[PDB]
């Protein structure tokens, strides 16, 4: 029996060997800041951008009391709440809150739009959404105006700022209660993945496998007290979370830095104040801060790990880590879904250079197959699927997908091309799945495709990835046009995107019509060729 429906649990034989081996180790996650409150209370855990600072004992005594505070507005006990929040203390206190109050955050992204976010508030069925007033120049309230009229479950706003109509994220304080802890075998949180249909998949993560996720991750890592981490991508993204994130930080009592952007302003700004050990960065960021050393005067000599991954970083900039940024690189091959690759901090640099590491665990099973389903001989390229403590057996809610996507026993489908090399490093060679990598950030085709059908102008879309030296991939939206009526150009195609709430880097970089797609002999069309006739072959 678990708390929520809708997810598939491990069979019970994997759930036995993951406990004995002592990665399951029966903890709600919300213990590790439990845990290290009460060994190293004074110890400063968490310091935001404007320079505030907060111990252990004063960020876990502050999730109880927003905890009780939740449960007087009646969210609790297996509700699923939909978390939209910048780099700020908030996202951290809250977090936890939600986590002792039983509740199940449902973690989305500050770039997310209207459509990202009813899909999954309406798939959670969720009961509450938590936004910033004003973020970048975006009114998060009027999303979450716009959230409640097509999502009615949502009874509750929380404001991190001027909550106007809505309830202040500030106010949700009260004296703290005792409360029940979860089952580690339950869903803890929902992530939101990247996708490859027509719409966002939700993937759970349990209490135990995720606290194995950041466990592991900090041991492999080299995460303990000393450890000043910068958060630099989202707070929300699985990366920056997790692996082993602000929670591997927060677990073995080390320092986390919120920054507000990744930008050297910021970025360089916090690794000198505040003596910054450790972050994360997707590889089109790591390119821009290897840039800016040369213009940049910031002292970033306590910068002793970068973590890069998200995308494919070039070995050519991977050899510039050491020399230019005085740090060890560690390339991650990673996914919300699951399986985690790193490189190890001691691996000899031709591996750092030229690798994306070997899995986490030493029960993460890869299989990598040929177009047929069977496994490749030595050193080809083929798909990566895998089965492991901590990758999930299906998607919520989400039965038709997961029957496509996961083997009959349980082996996830990456839609990565992988090589695995005789020391068991992997090395990314592309993609199978229809999903383009546009500088770490995921484009579903289809989901994309189906928003752009839906201008009067277009009748058929197909959206294809062109290479792009620094970001990867840049999306291409072919179209064709509605009878008789103009394909919209660029620019109008992106403001009716925005109108419709589709988020800003699924925004086509460019536009092409034409009269009829290529297709294969299934009647598929044939995005190979797509990519062909962009470049004019
Ligand atoms: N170093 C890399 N080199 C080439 N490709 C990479 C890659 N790292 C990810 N990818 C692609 O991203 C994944 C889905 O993305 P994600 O779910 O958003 O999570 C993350 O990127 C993520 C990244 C690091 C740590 C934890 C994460 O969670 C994969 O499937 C693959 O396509
Ligand atoms: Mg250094």
């Amino acid at each position: 029996s678990h708390m929520l429906d809708g997810w598939v649990p491990w069979p019970e034989s994997f759930a036995r060997r993951y406990r004995a081996a002592g990665y399951w180790e029966g903890r709600p996650l919300d213990r590790l800041l439990r845990e290290r409150a009460a060994a190293d209370p004074d110890r400063i855990a968490l310091v935001d951008a404007a320079g505030d600072r907060w111990t252990y004992a004063e960020l876990d005594r502050h999730a109880d009391r927003q905890a009780a505070g939740l449960r007087r507005l009646g969210i609790g006990a297996g509700d699923r709440v939909v978390v939209q929040l910048p780099n700020t203390d908030a996202f951290v206190v809250l977090f936890f809150a939600l986590l002792r109050a039983g509740a199940v955050p449902v973690l989305t992204l500050p770039a997310h739009r209207e459509s990202e976010i009813v899909h999954v508030a309406e798939t959670a069925g969720a009961t509450a959404y938590v936004i910033p007033d004003v973020l970048d120049g975006f009114d998060h309230r009027a999303l979450a105006r716009a959230a409640r009229k097509a999502v009615p479950s949502i009874e509750h706003v929380l404001v991190a700022g001027e909550a106007a109509e809505f309830t202040a994220l500030a106010d949700v304080d009260a004296a703290p209660v005792p409360l029940a802890e979860p089952d580690p075998g339950d869903v803890a949180l929902l992530l939101l993945s990247g996708g490859t249909t027509g719409k966002p998949k939700l993937i759970p993560r349990t209490h135990d496998d995720y606290t194995y996720n950041v466990r592991a991750s900090a041991e492999v890592c080299g995460f303990d007290s000393d450890t000043v981490y910068l958060v630099v991508l989202p707070t929300a993204h699985n990366f920056a979370l997790a692996c082993p994130g602000l929670l591997g930080t927060l677990m073995v009592g080390g320092t986390v830095v919120l920054a507000p952007t990744p930008s050297p302003e910021d970025a360089f700004e916090l690794i000198e104040r505040e003596k910054v050990t450790a972050t994360a960065v997707v590889p089109p960021v790591a390119l821009l801060w290897l840039d800016a050393v040369e213009w940049e005067d910031a002292d970033l000599s306590s910068l002793r790990l970068l973590q890069v991954g998200g995308s494919k970083l070039g070995a050519e900039p991977a050899a510039r880590v050491r020399p230019a940024l005085g740090c060890t690189l560690q390339q991650v091959f990673g996914m919300a879904e699951g399986l985690l690759n790193y490189t190890r901090l001691d691996d000899p640099s031709d591996l750092v250079i030229q690798t994306q590491g070997r899995p986490l665990s030493p029960d993460d099973e890869i299989r990598v197959v040929d177009e047929d389903g069977r496994d490749v001989a030595p050193g080809e390229t083929g798909e990566l699927l895998t089965r492991g403590p901590y990758t999930l057996r299906g998607y919520y809610r989400a039965p038709e997908h997961n029957a496509r996507t996961f083997s009959d026993d349980g082996f996830y489908r990456t839609g990565d091309l992988v090589r695995v090399l005789p020391s068991g490093h992997l090395v990314v060679e592309g993609r199978a799945k229809d999903q383009i990598n546009r500088g770490g950030d995921k484009i579903s085709a289809e989901e994309l495709e189906n928003h752009i059908m839906a201008h009067p102008g277009v009748h058929d879309a197909a959206v294809v990835g062109m290479p792009d030296a620094t970001m990867g991939e840049r999306t291409c939206a072919c179209l064709v046009p509605r009878a008789g009526r103009s394909a919209p150009a660029q620019r109008e195609l992106a403001a009716f995107l925005t109108d419709r709430g589709v988020a800003a880097y699924k925004l086509p970089d460019r536009v092409e019509v034409m009269d009829a797609f290529p297709r294969t002999s299934v009647g598929k069309t044939d995005k190979k060729e797509l990519g062909r006739r962009i470049a004019g072959q």
